[PDB]
């Protein structure tokens, strides 16, 4: 390992000891990504791992999923640290709150996080004004994950805003599936409203003076006939998309929830409650095979973002083999601390030569 066993050992139990909240540790290591007190890492590092999705270069397939950076305050610094692209998300149209706090509870017996934030953001108009005049250029690729607010009349509306907003100085867009969790946004979930979700979106999507590539993000508790119908309708060439990223967050049961502290939920006591979505390695297994079959189903056609439970070189070789063009990670992040971006590069180049 060497300076990489420092953090995963050393430096963050520590902190974990200190810092008790999962949030507030979060809120610390974005205020001190944002002034750059994080270790850099040389770009070029990996010459055999450069490659080119969607027309863009990145400087290896290994990236940051959203709901990191979510108002984009430190994005510059995480690609400074060694991801070679950053996911700005989920963004709202308005200002959000989110769900009650603790929303983040740790559960580090398995590497894993479980959360219920609820995108929590800081408007369209907050993180436009940090992304405005693309200081990434040259430097990496940034893309922007788009929501809808709770108390949103047209949530398609607040979608198309944010394709109308981001489009002209994101290098991507990102538009979350509503997962099968609970009525919260479920008013999208059948068939015909994400053809017309997909529809208004494209629509104002070439309203732009560029065609800045729409991607879909799904969830892995999704069946086989609803995740037939998503990639049906996403390449439909009345409202064919540019690439999917599989997947998000997977609900998590009682039993794993009382194990991190999820679980009761104070002053709840229904028991049809969502106590919130499982990352992390106990997420690998089931968000891979999820990406296997959405490969198989797309024939090849979109790029695939394979996202979810990366810890090692392997995990992304894995996703890498099974159809997915770029990786994403964010609990061993959490758990493995900036190296965790170079790590895993280094471990998948050494997988190749053989
Ligand atoms: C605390 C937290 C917040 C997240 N916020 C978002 C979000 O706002 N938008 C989104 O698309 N995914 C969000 N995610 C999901 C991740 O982007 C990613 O899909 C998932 O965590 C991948 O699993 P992994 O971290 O084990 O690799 C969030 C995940 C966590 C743990
Ligand atoms: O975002 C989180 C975070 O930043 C933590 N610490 C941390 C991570 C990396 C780093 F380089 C320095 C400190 C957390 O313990 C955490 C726990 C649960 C959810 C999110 C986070």
């Amino acid at each position: 390992s060497g300076n990489e066993h420092f953090y995963k050992d050393w430096f963050l139990p520590t902190a974990r000891l200190l810092v008790r909240d999962g949030e507030t540790a979060h809120n610390l290591s974005v205020y001190l990504a944002s002034y750059g007190f994080i270790p850099h890492k040389q770009r070029n590092s990996f010459p055999q791992l450069k490659c080119k999705v969607f027309g863009l270069e990145f400087d290896h397939p290994i990236g940051l999923a959203a709901g990191f950076d979510k108002d984009g305050k430190a994005f510059m610094g995480l690609l400074n640290a060694g991801f070679s692209h950053i996911e700005v998300g989920t963004v709202t149209p308005n200002p959000q709150l989110g769900n009650a706090r603790p929303r983040i509870f740790r559960w580090t017996e398995k590497e894993a996080v479980v959360n219920r934030c609820g995108f929590n953001s800081d408007g369209h108009d907050a993180v436009y004004e940090r992304l405005k005049d693309r200081p990434w250029e040259g430097r990496g690729v940034i893309g922007v994950n788009l929501g809808c607010n709770k108390t949103s009349a047209d949530p398609t509306a607040d979608y198309v805003a944010g394709v109308r907003k981001f489009g002209e100085v994101a290098d991507y867009l990102v538009i979350n599936v509503s997962s099968p969790n609970t009525p919260g946004l479920r008013s999208l979930q059948t068939k015909e409203k994400l053809r017309d979700l997909l529809s208004k979106v494209l629509a104002a999507r070439n309203q732009l003076s560029k065609k800045t590539p729409i991607l879909l993000k799904i969830s892995p508790d999704e069946n086989d006939q609803n995740l037939k119908d998503i990639v049906e309708v996403a390449l439909d060439s009345k409202t064919r998309i540019d690439g999917m990223i599989i997947s998000n967050t997977t609900l998590t049961t009682y039993e794993e929830a009382v194990a991190c502290g999820a679980a009761p939920i104070p002053g709840n006591n229904k028991q049809n409650v969502v106590y919130g979505g499982l990352s992390g390695r106990p997420l690998f297994e089931k968000s891979t095979d999820c990406l296997r079959k959405v490969s198989a189903l797309t024939k090849g056609a979109i790029p695939l973002i394979g996202v979810g439970g990366i810890s090692c070189g392997e995990d992304a070789l894995s996703k890498l083999n099974a159809g997915a063009s770029l990786v994403q990670l964010y609990t061993s992040f959490v758990y493995q601390g900036p190296p965790v971006a170079h790590k895993v590069a280094r471990e998948i180049n050494k997988l190749k030569m053989t």
